């Protein structure tokens, strides 16, 4: 992960390592790849709420789960 592919992703790579506790991360990574129970992702669907007013639901987390997936469906 050497950068993201947007800024949407730019945002979500933040609050994924900041909610997520790691330092990186990739893009379509996975909310669960090395952490617990998913009140974390959940957060960074958070993030995507207060950095934009877009629906995204657990259940949009659960069925995209990752940067890529997530910045995307903020993104488009």
């Amino acid at each position: 992960y050497v950068a993201p592919t947007n800024a949407v992703e730019s945002k979500l790579a933040e609050i994924w390592e900041r909610v997520l506790g790691v330092s990186g991360i990739g893009i379509l990574d996975n909310f669960f790849q090395i952490g617990g129970h998913s009140l974390k992702a959940m957060a960074v669907a958070a993030q995507v709420h207060r950095e934009y007013q877009v629906e995204l639901p657990l259940k949009v987390l659960f069925a995209q789960p990752t940067i890529k997936a997530l910045a995307q469906y903020v993104a488009t």
